[PDB]
């Protein structure tokens, strides 16, 4: 398309919502290509990542870890206004794995505190894709400080299974998984720091062990539990988008399955089916579609169970509806032999 | 099906066999849906896992690490009687990844020592699937103490390739891979404990390093080597089911291939073909189909070779038959 | 085929080239099956792997880490003359994951210093495959000393997508990724040794932590950058072959994609498409096909960004051509 033709396209401004929720969108594209406009302000902020009060100096797109999910359709243009407020201390940028050129956009979006930039790219390939900050020489430090999220580029005709049958979800959640590397003192207690820069050297030492201290969804241990548990109902079709910008994960819905899983995250690659546990390599997003069949509490985990239950990578679903004894029944409840 | 229809299905009791062997079954389903009944007794016991006398307080379905492979067909029911003898000291349960609801069955099967339970679930999806104990708040500890196994839910018409051609194995083995995290004292010597709970805190410390001290098949270093090597013959078709309930693995048959590999373990997902090394993520089972073409000793490994040859994740196959010089020949033997 | 049939086949001698370049070959097979002849001399040599002067005692096929890429076509025979010069100190061999029998050839190729051997195998399965040394009892040590490479067995009709459309590359590069385990002294300084055997005990200790000190392409931090940046132009189709003989990796072309990725490395397994980041398990090779659409510098990385940018797993592409503002444009350049 020419500059003139792109200029002639409809514009749509989107208001982002905080994960695990996803902004209003249509599964099947409404009309022809558009320039879909997003704005995000980067916040360097102290966050608490567990119930003990362990702090991280997060580097957060839109003030959240993960950054929010942006949704467009194939061959739309995503136009992001990225703002680095003067209250921040570091240069930041953005690399969209969905985009083509200039290191995903990073080469064109290097912004110092007090600066902004506007990047447009054509979303040529359908799928869920990681985005993350990547300042040359400081790349993993920004990413493992939480400066990453994902986008979804839906096919214009919405989702389909591997064999051309339409798949329409009732709801969608975005689970961003974060590996954190928090320095410890000689007693093994987590250290606190005044400014982000003060933590750098100690943090790099931990990073180099390739062993995170915390592995979390939505920025903290237990973030998606209690009144923040995800919800569904028997019969409800749910898409769960999962990303990990730095490190492998292996998602699993305890008590359920991934009926269709685009484990590579790319919609032109046919989904795996009937999955127990799927695999998303570091630097990617994936997506799983499931129709709930049983009510009750589910845990959604990274199925390295140490990572899930010791390090933090467990979320909950609360599911309403009628129990199905055909699918599962307690023939004899726990009772004396 | 209706209530009366479910109640009217035949019930069949099947006797289990210790891994890597698999109980007798038919690849193509015999008759209509059945309620297939299994019983397992949980054993808490000390096992030695290496050549240095290193002990683990194993928590073992049916007395083995891994627990045995249960085989049913799609749309059968699996009905397990799980027994926790009063001589045990921990509560246990079971989560079948093959099952739908109540955390895979874990929510319905929490049995204290001296208790038993019977769980039935419909095996709605074909594939190999992990099962494991998962007492809330102590999940990974039970799993990495060896309390895990797998099941196979065969398609009612048996296995097929990506094009619909039948794939019929002559034999099947179940390799359960176990990551262990054994505490050491400050001199590097592995510690021993009187009771399982005594090891809890020290073990969780090792677990949190995400670095197993041992990675083993069938519960110990060298368990599937030497006189306990698996066997085959040239021309024989072998299915190798492999599980890892907690941690990634990358199986490889040294000297062979995975001709067809359901790497995700699910039979409705078409198998990869001609595989050198396949990948099974922690929390899953996979299955590889191979026709042996050469005789001799094979090694079957997790192809992180440090895990295989330093930490214990190596098995052998002993294969009989005639050497095929077309496939491979020594044109010049090692010579000065 | 019979011995007589094989003896009648055309022979072709190949001259290997150092990675990431690949020796001259045809994508579509030229004529019927051939016996394709290769020779490699093993060099035990010191390599410097980072800008701190850190040394590894490399065990290098053809003097490089990784060893060179050998290219044949399906149902060709690969005939390798492998030489262990008297200047070396250890026994070596070679295991081809592409091969069938005798542990991939390792059982037939054990050569002491001063010995040579000739192995012929039939390349029956199309794909990219790891090869590596594997001396019994010292396997991971040789592999993590850099004694590994890969081969490509092309389909006789060259590459195709999942739907039979031809895929023809203009350029091919071979990236061998290496995990190294370098001992450190009490001050955290990397240790140096004056013979490979001297380093064994200390190196095994590091290996057992499963935590590499370095993860590198082509034997060193920054190897495939600057003078060794890989090159292309807008419109050019490039195949990137990537191997890792011991440890998982997750390749990613920063600024680009894998348009078609044989993530398992096997050409009869249909390629994934539009990949951001693909996954290659330890013990395997994979291949990605991409058509460049934008000029400029790309980084090609293992997308565990700590592994890429702290441990060394980062390469560059330098791509010439015209910028495409339709695909990407700076609407507002960084400004107050
Ligand atoms: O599927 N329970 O980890
Ligand atoms: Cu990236
Ligand atoms: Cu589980
Ligand atoms: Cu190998
Ligand atoms: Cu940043
Ligand atoms: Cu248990
Ligand atoms: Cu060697």
């Amino acid at each position: 398309a020419t500059a003139a033709e792109i200029a002639a396209l409809p514009r749509q401004k989107v208001e982002l919502v905080d994960p695990p929720f996803v902004h209003a969108h249509s599964q099947v594209a409404e009309g022809g290509p558009k320039v879909v406009e997003f704005t995000m302000v980067i916040e360097e902020k102290k966050i608490v990542i567990d119930d003990a009060g362990t702090e991280v100096h997060a580097m957060a797109f839109n003030g959240t870890v993960p950054g929010p999910l942006m949704v467009v359709h194939q061959d739309d243009y995503l136009e992001l206004t990225l703002i680095n407020p003067e209250t921040n201390t570091l240069m930041h940028n953005i690399d969209f794995h969905a985009a083509t050129g200039a290191l995903g956009g990073g080469g064109l979006t290097e912004i110092n505190p007090g600066e902004k930039t506007i990047l447009r790219f054509k979303a040529t390939k359908p799928g869920v894709f990681v985005y993350h900050c990547a300042p040359p020489g400081m790349v993993p430090w920004h990413v493992v400080s939480g400066m990453n999220g994902a986008i979804m580029v839906l096919p214009r005709e919405g989702l389909h299974d591997g064999k051309g049958k339409a798949l329409t979800y009732d709801k969608i959640y975005y689970v961003g998984e974060q590996d954190f590397y928090v320095p410890r003192d000689e007693n093994g207690k987590y250290k606190k720091y005044e400014a982000p820069g003060d933590a750098y050297e100690d943090t790099v030492k931990v990073m180099r062990t390739l062993t995170p201290t915390h592995v979390v969804f939505n920025g903290a241990v237990g973030a998606l539990t209690g009144d923040k548990a995800m919800t569904a109902a028997v019969g409800e079709k749910v898409l769960i988008v999962h990303s990990q910008a730095n490190r492998d994960t292996r998602p699993h819905l305890i008590g359920g399955h991934g009926d269709y899983v685009w484990a590579t995250g790319k919609f032109n690659t046919p989904p795996d089916v009937d999955q127990e546990t799927w695999f998303i390599p570091g630097g990617a997003a994936g997506a799983a579609f499931y129709t709930f069949q049983q009510p009750g509490i589910y845990a959604y985990v990274n199925h390295n169970l140490i990572e899930a239950f010791e390090l933090g990578a467990a979320a909950h679903f609360k599911v309403t509806g009628e129990w199905n004894d055909d699918l599962m029944t307690s023939v004899l409840a726990p009772s004396g032999t």
